[PDB]
């Protein structure tokens, strides 16, 4: 039928701090002209972080939704839909920090007395950006567990914003699952010295994770087994560590057991909280989503080190992403990926980066598991090259002049809405990127037309036992990518 079946929507992410630490919607008039600039270009919607640390600031269950309400009004007045991120993580925190938004101080307060609530590397450094999965179910936060906190927060949101939900402003709810809202471990902390082509460190050292592990190796028949002590430091390179070296420890029955344990905590972390989300939004016309990190560096050495330390147990012969997709499928959730723009020929050669193949692996795995796949660009780009990369990934096999494409992404959330973007020559290319994403059609306000109607969220399907999830580790061949998009921005 209609070319319109080829339309891939486009979202633009709002500026960090649009609502400040103080819970103040700063510059309504300013955002306003911007938002209007966007709607004219043909942007389908926008994406905003909903800081847990601004909202539940004063105390447990002391939520103040006002400044966000004002923000949602204005968006809705601008003819834009909106993706909301349940951000339970810290914003910024390091040097020359744009905005800094820590987590609720009252939580921080508990951590001065119980440090084991933060991710901890082997040296004992406490990462404060996010609560360790080790406390998901520890009723230590004035009677509540962490999952309860997150659950309550999503429930409060649902109720205090029913109007916008009822009215279809909010298209999807992205559930924040770790640092940067990503389902992963804080393995490469800039704040800790991490520099790029660096492998990163495992983050399983808090008392809770350590005790978990030791009980588990004891059940497995090896009480004597300890956490990795040969993995190195953030900035290492893998052949330089006993864990990751060839025939290293990461290939030992003790290392494999470790990695499975460590990666499985994320899966279970995501699964339970997504459970709570499904509860909170049952009935609403929204889709649930999670962000999965694009760790492309070391993708091209057998050991896939940076991925491993992050909790993505992905090897050349063990698919460590498809299990996530599979987990998501019971909640009818979307896998929101990134690094959609990156090309292989753009990386330091000594970083062994495999962004393109990484992307093919992640997307294929989702389509394979029959879920919906979305993504973002990881870094700020303004050139046709980035744009054409993003366009290829979106419709890996090109346009179907005869129907819907056999393969297409569910949406792409461009990164950052700055003055730079809005600059003339820049914006001009953007408009084109927007046109091509839309497959050359005009912006389309009814999503049903291009087969994206949203239905009221249903209850999750039943638990998938880990043994069944783990089956998805079986490697598969990606689907076929065109070498280049048939719909280039660049004439």
């Amino acid at each position: 039928s209609n070319m319109l079946l080829n339309y891939v929507p486009v979202y633009v992410m709002l500026p960090l701090g649009v609502v400040n630490v103080d819970n103040v919607f700063e510059d309504p008039d300013g955002l306003k002209e911007q938002l209007l600039q966007l709607r004219a270009a043909g942007v389908d919607g926008v994406m905003v972080d909903v800081w847990w640390g601004i909202i539940e600031l004063k105390g447990p269950k002391q939520y103040d939704w006002r400044a966000y309400r004002s923000l949602f009004q204005l968006v809705q007045e601008c003819g834009l839909t909106l993706q909301a991120i349940m951000s339970f993580h810290q914003c910024g925190g390091n040097v020359g920090d744009i905005v800094n938004i820590p987590i609720p101080q009252w939580v921080l307060d508990i951590g001065e007395s119980n440090h084991d609530i933060f991710y901890t590397n082997r040296s004992g450094t406490r990462n404060k950006e996010y609560l360790t999965v080790g406390v998901d179910n520890e009723p230590i936060f004035h009677g509540r567990t962490a999952i309860e906190i997150y659950s309550d927060y999503m429930k409060s949101f649902r109720e205090n914003m029913s109007d916008f939900l009822e009215s279809g402003l909010i298209i999807d709810i992205e559930v924040g699952l770790g640092p940067a809202g990503e389902l992963r471990y804080p393995s490469y902390p800039q704040s800790q010295g991490w520099e790029f082509p660096r492998i990163g460190e495992f983050q399983c050292y808090d008392k809770y994770l350590k005790a978990d592990f030791k009980a588990a190796v004891a059940r497995a028949g090896h009480p004597e087994w300890e956490l990795p002590d040969d993995a190195g430091k953030y900035n290492d390179v893998p052949e330089s560590t006993g864990f990751f070296k060839s025939n290293g420890t990461y290939v030992t029955e003790k290392g494999k057991f470790f990695l499975t344990w460590y990666s499985n905590k994320l899966l279970n972390h995501g699964d339970q909280i997504l459970d709570e989300a499904n509860k909170a939004f049952l009935g609403c016309k929204v889709k649930l989503a999670i962000k999965v990190s694009g760790i492309h560096w070391w993708y091209k050495v057998e050991n896939h080190a940076a991925e491993l330390t992050a909790g993505y147990y992905n090897l050349n012969d063990r698919d460590g992403y498809r299990p996530i997709a599979r987990m998501l499928s019971r909640h009818h959730a979307i896998l929101n990926f990134t690094c959609l723009e990156m090309r292989d020929s753009e990386q330091p050669s000594d970083a062994k980066s495999g962004p393109q193949e990484l992307v093919q692996q992640v997307l294929s795995g989702g389509w394979r598991e029959d879920i919906r796949v979305a993504g973002e660009n990881a870094l700020p780009r303004y050139d046709a090259t980035a744009y054409n990369q993003i366009i290829l990934n979106a419709k890996p096999q090109g346009v179907n002049n005869n129907g819907p494409p056999k393969l297409s992404m569910f949406g792409v959330t461009y990164l950052r809405l700055s003055d730079d973007l809005l600059q003339k020559s820049n914006f001009n290319i953007f408009k084109k990127f927007v046109l091509k994403m839309h497959a050359d059609q005009d912006y389309c306000a009814n999503p049903q037309k291009y087969n994206h109607a949203i239905t009221p969220l249903k209850p999750s399907a039943p638990k998938i036992p880990i043994e069944v999830l783990l089956e998805a580790t079986k490697p598969t061949l990606p689907f076929p990518w065109l070498p280049e998009t048939d719909m280039k921005v660049d004439g």
